């Protein structure tokens, strides 16, 4: 049967979109993912990882990427956990090759609940297997993780060419903190790439209010 994996990249940064990645393959060809070594991608330079990405795409029966913008994140009526689960559903419902078994990494949320959330949102019937650290346990989920990370890094590099060197985009990054402070000071607000709801951004805003 056809199986799918889903994972995301960019959950914690203040800069950039949240990327949902989906990978689809026939259970009979999982051997191929093991052979290319999808489980050891994080220990490779984005150079090798890009080559891994390219090999991945030719092997998978199908793959899908969904970019969730910072504006979408900031206007959410629920928590980030609920938001990631609904976007997992959006991407899964867009597949052209539907799977009967779906594996996902539940991250910090209870597995049974995260899985029920996705099963309830799916427009087609399938078994959803949610597990912590599924990205290390299941090849197809590791595959989805690579898709999401490579896609996200590509978008990041593209954004820096337009907005400049803003660091990693994470709140703890000194360069990121300075870039956001300088931007707000020069323009009086933030560009669309910033998640205004992130504490780091919100605080710079307040300080700007004469302080």
């Amino acid at each position: 049967m056809k199986v799918a994996g889903v994972d995301e990249a960019g959950r914690g940064p203040v800069i950039g979109p949240l990327v949902i990645g989906v990978a689809v393959i026939d259970e009979k060809n999982i051997e191929r993912l093991r052979d290319i070594g999808v489980k050891d991608s994080k220990q490779l330079t984005p150079g090798q990882r890009e080559k891994l990405f390219s090999k991945l795409i030719d092997i998978l029966d199908d793959y899908y990427v969904l970019l969730v913008t910072p504006k979408e994140i900031d206007e959410r009526h629920h928590s980030m956990n609920e938001l990631e689960a609904e976007k997992f559903v959006v991407a899964l419902n867009s597949l052209r090759i539907k799977p009967q078994k779906i594996y996902v990494d539940s991250a910090d949320v209870d597995p049974k609940r995260f899985a029920s959330l996705i099963k309830a949102g799916l427009k087609y019937e399938a078994t959803v297997i949610a597990e912590h650290k599924a990205d290390a346990k299941y090849e197809i989920v590791s595959a989805a993780s690579i898709i999401a990370k490579v896609t996200r890094d590509r978008e990041i590099e593209k954004l820096k060419q337009k907005y400049g060197e803003f660091g990693s985009g994470y709140p703890s990054d000194p360069r990121t903190k300075e870039w956001l402070e300088e931007y707000y000071k020069q323009y009086g607000d933030f560009p669309p790439i910033v998640r205004r709801t992130w504490e780091t951004a919100r605080k710079i805003e307040e300080r700007f209010r004469k302080n």
